[PDB]
């Protein structure tokens, strides 16, 4: 049945935790890495996206964006807009962009969940902005 450390929640074979003390994308992912096989959350299916949405939906109006583990280390130079990858190195096998970055001139190079989409869809976002964030890890 999957158990998790007190303070996180189980889904599938992973544990998930929302952190409200805001960090840049890089610093948030580094914080997640303190946990066993930890990284910013990767969203690998619609079902997982729904779970993550439910984890964060009660966050409160102080917050409209939450970091997830997707970033573009090509900083937009990938010829197709497809340099995006999960920090966990999982295959990108599910896509839930609010707006596809390939349609935006000079998009942000990290991705967040947006309150406007009930935290179900991804918004390109400035990596240097400090946001709350969700970690996905094993126990
Ligand atoms: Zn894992
Ligand atoms: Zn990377
Ligand atoms: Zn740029």
């Amino acid at each position: 049945m999957i158990r998790c450390p007190k303070g996180s929640k189980a889904y599938g074979s992973h544990c998930y935790a929302l952190f409200l003390s805001p960090k840049s994308w890089t610093d948030a992912d580094l914080a997640c890495q303190k946990r066993p096989s930890g990284n910013l959350v990767s969203v690998l299916s619609g079902a997982e996206g729904s779970f993550v949405s439910s984890l964060v939906k009660s966050i409160g109006n102080s917050y409209s964006y939450v970091w997830i583990g997707l970033h573009d280390p090509t900083q937009g130079t990938e010829p197709n807009g497809e340099g995006w990858e999960w920090s966990s190195s999982d295959v990108m096998n599910y896509f839930a962009w609010e707006r596809n970055p390939s349609t935006i001139s000079s998009p942000g190079h990290c991705a967040s969940l947006s309150r406007s989409t009930a935290f179900l869809r991804w918004k390109d976002y400035n990596c240097n902005v400090r946001l709350p964030y969700v970690c996905k890890f094993t126990d």
